[PDB]
């Protein structure tokens, strides 16, 4: 596609136990209030701690003050702001419509891969909530006309994921590897089917708690 | 432990795609003659390619002339360097006996977990194989007691890597991740169980092809 670069991109960014699980076995709406049920709050914990602590984020979400300020904040100032629209699983979405503020912290629209037929839900701050049935190319030929100039993230979990992988349509895969061991939960790389997604290497940001790397498609 | 660090380290570095795999989808005995079979030759070349382009190893192995000379080659020798005995489960070794040149890649005694009872088998240039029926607590002791002042390395598979991961036997985890995805083939992180293996961070050396993992245990 000679025009590629003109073009939003579709990119993951997720952060990965060293097993390659996106979430703990035990955390599901079930136990979501129950964070002990085999350890799984803990598990999810030690998952998202890097990025909790830093600044930028603990800012955006006003989850207190202090935080890392280095390469790490700055990536993820970018992630953040190059993000026009949003797609994700329903999973996802009900552990969110749970657990994260009124005050969305997506402020793009974000497109909700589900069976359900359900009229949009908009937050303050600038997030609306569309809820698509008919799969996720459809999603994602809204979120690029709601992107703009900005790029579209797949936000998850693993099965939408899957989905855009197995589509060939995942056009960058930013993963914080962290060294974590679940020992089971929700597989990130599970359900593909040939051909295979293929990636190089682009960039790799070492820190003390997690290794950022970013491959993008051949 | 007060006198960990006089003892041999028990220690893991392998090769791993992307979605964690050691191993394609046909890579067994009865295709180890047709490697086009689900293309599994292909995809263990490209897991394994980094480390033969290394000087090191070409000149090691016997390979060929040349090769690169930086950091990952320097990674490279004191991987063979540190070992003093290993430790591998029975498809490794089998693919080897029917892989490996007669004067095996090796040097030091190998133990080799099998229920096959099976006396030595003695390779010119230092290697002798020996079969090892009751487990792999036994093997590590044959292989402390082989390895006199140097290192234990498991070698391989996964599922040997498997049993001391859960017998809390891994010191050190290293792994060359690899910008593949094998879609399938021998897991890694399969069939663990808690008390889980926890580890740090230690160091990351990148690479354009392999991004070159180092953790150790917490
Ligand atoms: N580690 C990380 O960086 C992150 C982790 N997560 C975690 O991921 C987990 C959820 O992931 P996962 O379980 O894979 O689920 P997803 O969030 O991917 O949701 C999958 C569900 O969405 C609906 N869905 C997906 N695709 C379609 C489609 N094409 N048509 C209709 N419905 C569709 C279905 O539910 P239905 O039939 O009910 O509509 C399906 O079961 C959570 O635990 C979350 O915390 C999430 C984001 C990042
Ligand atoms: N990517 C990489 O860095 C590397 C990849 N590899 C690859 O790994 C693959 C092999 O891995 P995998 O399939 O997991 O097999 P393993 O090499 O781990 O061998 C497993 C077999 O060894 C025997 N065994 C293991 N543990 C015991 C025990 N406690 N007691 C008795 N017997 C035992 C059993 O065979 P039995 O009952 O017949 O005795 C078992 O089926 C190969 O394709 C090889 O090329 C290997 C090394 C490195
Ligand atoms: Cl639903
Ligand atoms: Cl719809």
């Amino acid at each position: 596609n000679l025009y590629f670069q003109g073009m939003s991109k579709v990119f993951v960014n997720i952060s990965l136990s060293l097993d390659g699980f996106m979430a703990p076995e035990g955390m599901d709406m079930a136990h979501f209030s129950d964070p002990t049920y085999k350890n799984w709050g803990a598990k999810w914990g030690a998952l998202m701690a890097w990025a909790l602590s830093q600044q930028y984020l603990r800012e955006k979400l006003k989850l207190g003050t202090g935080g890392e300020t280095g390469p790490v904040n700055d990536m993820v100032r970018h992630t953040f702001e190059r993000t026009g629209a949003h797609i994700m699983g329903k999973r996802m979405f009900e552990g969110g419509e749970r657990g994260w503020p009124e005050e969305a912290p997506f402020h793009t629209p974000v497109y909700v891969l589900t069976h359900e037929r359900r009229n949009p839900w908009v937050r303050p701050g600038g997030t609306t909530f569309y809820f698509v049935n008919d799969g996720p190319e459809q999603a994602l030929a809204l979120a690029r006309e709601a992107a703009g100039e900005r790029d579209i993230r797949i936000s998850g979990g693993a099965n939408v994921i899957q989905q855009y992988l197995n589509l060939g349509l995942v056009d960058e895969l930013e993963i914080a590897l962290i060294p974590v061991i679940f020992g089971g939960g929700r597989r990130l790389f599970e359900n593909l089917h040939e051909p295979l997604p293929q990636f190089r290497i682009d960039r790799v940001l070492a820190s003390p708690t997690a290794t950022h790397l970013r491959y993008v498609r051949l």
